[PDB]
């Protein structure tokens, strides 16, 4: 690796400057993404299109001095591979032809053979890893068991999680069986991504923030802890750092540390300075800028990013922080603006580092 | 006279005989009698004082609740300001006109709450009479930030694209909008008090979308301004004020500076740590996930007991009102809130005698 500052920061090793990458850094806000996307087919076939996947993964790296690439894929690969039939309904988002509702439904789920069933994901990982030429590390990822379960039980996107929470409170042993199946699936999936070339791992618990605080531990967190216990710790003489991210989970930092994750993701509602003092060097932190900050002027973005770094380094620490947004880049962002974000993070860091 | 005022006492950290309880959206679609009354109404609901009064009373006939809440909508204010409220099937509330520019803000009219929203005041006074002192009546408003999101986006929103764009690109324009709304809400809430409201809740339903410093600047400070302008007492009783920012649990210490008597909590916030943090400086209201009511009777009783255990773990014997952490859903079985209410009242004896 010519550049490994991202990995060093996550592992709380000395770094020359603050690393940065951006969730959804490959996406519609880029004209070249849309142009590439138009040559492709249906929205479902994008992830299975290895050429497309590799191409759009590389595009933000050509524009911005990012310190990591992330696999272009979808968390919903796993429930599709488990046979629930993913499709997209314009314009209501992802849906499934089958839902999981009963004890027997859960028992009937097939075991995921990720290397075979999701071979197209592994081909993307390996192809991207080759294309990167060691320039920056590659992040592999999965949805969390709770977050994947919501799609499988609701049958798609959900604002209230009516059926999954009904299962949680009325049939908890059924939901636990589903979550356990998914934890094993995610272990297989992530380890296969590592085998294929992933150098860091992020678990996206996108809907864990919907849970009541005790239920977050029982029905989401404990299953992420199980996953991490099953992952390869190292590959090619290097630690593989793991990031856990539960958006809206800022009140639950202390439980999150018990997952054994190297790093925790934060959104904009969490003060970075108090999160840093609270975790006290026990884990690294990633985040946490509101993407809408990038709707402001160049000058305002610069000021906002400096303030965020001030919060990150107020406690005197010189590592353990990766700058990022608190959610994905929106499709409305002016492609000039993330450059301000990246360059300011790298340059202003000299105030605190070295 | 109030035959039952334990809700008001708890909000004011005064001694109570048992834990008070009411439920957000306790009048709503989950009740078959609501659906029947609603089918006879065909917004018209909110402007029909007879309808509004009737559905407000329905949950009180069914459950031993300790408060009634005015049946209305937070969006009465932007409708009265002329943005054209309507409801799209399966999509929620919408406005024909949106606020996007400095000129749009300048063009907003001054609200005369008692006249422009006379139907709200008539509902408040009619409900107050119909209650015959049974329980206190809660009046309410949306917060300036939360009202602003609907006015700028033009309806419900997942990302708040245009409101946050305005916040970061044109903060002076958003501040002017928020200030106009703060003045409007002061007049609206004071008019509800004049009409008979005995407690006030400010619903900052989308304040949890804000970055932490922006919560203070663009939501909290405007709720602080509102509370400073409210009538404090009427008819020999204090009028307690509740501030509720769903998703705002990380911000309890700043929230105290609103001057509110009580803060609402959702299910993501541990009640025991919240109680320790506020340390008797405000009352707390909440915080059950309404989906708990999807479980068995036995499981509801267990869950509610655990919640009260959290509320009273610190040995503090007042300053707590039980509630959900959000509105009751349309899918709840009407049998289930009775278990919630009765367990709250009975189990409290463990801590309150
Ligand atoms: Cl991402
Ligand atoms: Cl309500
Ligand atoms: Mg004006």
């Amino acid at each position: 690796l010519k550049n490994d500052r991202f990995l060093r920061a996550l592992l709380r090793e000395p770094v020359d400057t603050t690393p940065i990458w951006m969730m959804r850094q490959a996406g519609r806000y880029l004209p070249e993404y849309r142009e590439t996307r138009s040559k492709a087919g249906d929205f479902l076939s994008l992830c299975k299109n290895t050429e497309f996947a590799c191409e759009v993964t590389l595009q933000p790296l050509r524009r911005y001095d990012l310190d990591a690439a992330i696999l272009f894929s979808d968390i919903l690969t796993i429930p599709d591979a488990l046979g629930l039939g993913l499709y997209f309904e314009t314009g209501e988002g992802p849906k499934f032809h089958k839902t999981v509702r009963t004890e027997q439904d859960v028992a009937n789920l097939p075991k995921l053979n990720a290397k075979a069933d999701l071979d197209y994901v592994m081909n993307a990982v390996s192809t991207i890893r080759s294309a990167l030429g060691g320039q920056v590390p590659l992040i592999g990822f999965s949805g969390s068991p709770w977050t994947l379960a919501t799609y499988m039980v609701e049958g798609g996107s959900s604002k209230e999680f009516r059926f999954t929470k009904q299962m949680m409170y009325a049939q908890p042993e059924v939901l636990h069986a589903l979550l356990d199946h998914l934890a094993d699936s995610v272990i297989d999936y992530l380890n296969a991504q590592i085998d294929a070339g992933a150098q860091a791992i992020q678990i996206f618990d996108s809907w864990g923030g919907a849970l009541a605080h005790r239920e977050y531990v029982e029905f989401s967190l404990n299953y992420m802890k199980k996953i991490i216990a099953g992952l390869q710790r190292e590959k090619d003489g290097r630690r593989i750092p793991v990031i856990v991210f539960t958006k809206g989970g800022g009140q639950w930092l202390e439980p999150m540390i018990t997952t054994g994750a190297d790093a925790l993701g934060l959104d904009w509602t969490t003060p970075l300075n108090t999160a840093r003092t609270t975790v006290a060097g026990r884990v690294a932190l990633q985040g946490n800028l509101d993407p809408a900050v990038l709707y402001g002027s160049a000058a305002s973005i610069e000021k906002a990013v400096k303030a965020m770094l001030d919060d990150a380094y107020a406690n005197g620490e010189k590592t353990g922080y990766v700058a990022n947004l608190g959610h994905g880049i929106t499709q409305w962002v002016d492609p000039a603006q993330p450059k301000i974000f990246v360059d300011t993070v790298h340059e202003y860091s000299a105030k605190y580092l070295g």
